[PDB]
């Protein structure tokens, strides 16, 4: 039951742009965004699902929406802010839950993501949404695995003040 964040970068600062992904040829990025995010509960917002509506990335379909509604699929869940999907994360028992995107998702959840995973693909590649508050001294790196065209960084938090 831990929490984790999981992006791309395409050079210009942008963590899902308000919600599609639509950047093929690179299918290695899509190989650790789908082995950390494989068959447990995935943490997104209301316009990628409008993409993600044909197959699901994982095993319980978390849905962040300011009109909440009630979705009919197999095992899917609306979230209102941090608590709504934190006690749905305790009640289903999983390893990790992951937050994907895009920009005001990311912004209210990284005060509670004690991890970060998120995948830097470098060269020509574009952008439209951008990081809000991030912590750029006090997030401590875990483990970086350089590849042909992505860069992933493993982030564990500074810690200190507890």
């Amino acid at each position: 039951m831990e929490l984790v964040s999981v992006a791309a970068l395409a050079e210009n600062r942008v963590i899902g742009r308000d919600g599609e992904l639509p950047w093929p040829s690179i299918p290695a990025d899509k190989k650790q965004y789908r082995s950390r995010v494989a068959d447990d509960p995935v943490v997104l917002g209301r316009t990628t699902f409008e993409s993600m509506r044909d197959d699901l990335p994982g095993s319980a379909q978390i849905v962040m929406s300011r009109s909440e509604r009630s979705f009919s699929v197999d095992t899917a869940h609306r979230a209102a802010s941090v608590e709504e999907a934190v006690d749905i994360a305790a009640s289903l028992d999983a390893e990790t839950a992951y937050v994907i995107g895009g920009a005001a998702i990311y912004a209210l959840f990284q005060p509670h993501l004690d991890r970060m995973v998120l995948s830097r693909v470098p060269g020509e590649y574009e952008g439209d949404t951008y990081y809000p508050e991030w912590d750029a001294a006090e997030w401590e790196l875990d483990a970086e695995t350089d590849h042909e065209g992505f860069t992933l960084q493993e982030w564990v938090r500074s810690a200190s003040s507890r």
